RNA sequence: UUGCUCAAGAGAAGUCAUUUAAUAAGGCCACUGUUAAACGUAGGUGAGUCGUGGCUUUAUGCC
């Protein structure tokens, strides 16, 4: 909190910390063309919140990150984050469907 | 250390239930492959099984 209301990272304990992580957003590798699916619900009471519709796109996506290993507290912890990097589990979205 | 430092639009949802492209139709009616002749005379070959049996003089040939 003190560190939106003041000018220096310092206020003694420190203020905040930047991440030693940071990654670009991921964009996917083709354009986008609009694609949609249906999303009727089923039974024979069709009253609102039903008939939707779900925009998806069948592409690759890739993204860029840079890490200042350095700059880490304890230098091992760089292995855990290349091993969720590749052991990625679910980028949130729509996993259900 | 950058109007910055931190920051998931996230959790859930069947486009479903039903429908013969069906009923009818001749590719049909006509057509001669007609008419005539001297063979004068000189062109070749690819493929197994093994020690007496009925006649006949061993003979040597027949089935």
């Amino acid at each position: 909190l003190e560190s939106a209301e003041t000018e220096e990272d310092t206020s003694s304990t420190p203020n905040q910390r930047m991440g030693a992580l940071g990654m670009n957003m991921a964009v996917s590798l083709t354009p986008y063309d609009g694609a949609v699916k249906l999303g009727a619900k089923s039974g024979r009471e069709k009253d609102s919140t039903s008939l939707h519709f779900t925009e998806y796109h069948a592409t690759r996506y890739q993204y860029y990150f840079g890490i200042d290993a350095t700059h880490l507290k304890d230098f091992s912890r760089i292995l855990p984050m290349i091993d969720g990097i590749m052991n990625l589990p679910k980028v949130g979205g729509s996993s259900n469907i």
